[PDB]
């Protein structure tokens, strides 16, 4: 509350470390469904169904231009990419499996880097 604060967690490396995580997600062999925005002209149903499209290139541009206020807003967008994937793709599909694999990969790096 006013003039009463928990000790200051060092957040000065968060930007760099989120960048490194994102690099590792970009270079994973199963990243291909997530590298670029879904083409809303060419994929029937996506625009109406997926209210907030998100992809790695869009996260990279937001990161690089100071559009994440903190490391949690960054994780929310990464998780959005996987939530959208599960919304639109059957579990038993190449893209559906890619999404589960990438979410696992992300969550481990996130815990190891920050928890």
């Amino acid at each position: 509350s006013m003039s009463v604060k928990k000790p200051k967690r060092d957040d000065s490396k968060d930007l760099a470390l989120c960048s490194m995580i994102l690099t590792e997600m970009e270079t994973h062999e199963d990243a291909w469904p997530f590298l670029l925005p879904v083409n809303l002209k060419l994929v029937p149903g996506y625009k109406k169904v997926i209210k907030k499209p998100m992809d790695f290139s869009t996260i990279r541009e937001k990161l690089s231009s100071g559009q994440y206020p903190n490391l949690e807003t960054f994780a929310l967008d990464v998780r959005l990419v996987f939530d959208n994937c599960e919304t639109f793709n059957e579990d038993d599909s190449d893209i559906g499996r890619a999404g589960h694999n990438m979410r696992k990969y992300f969550e481990k790096k996130w815990t190891d880097t920050f928890k």
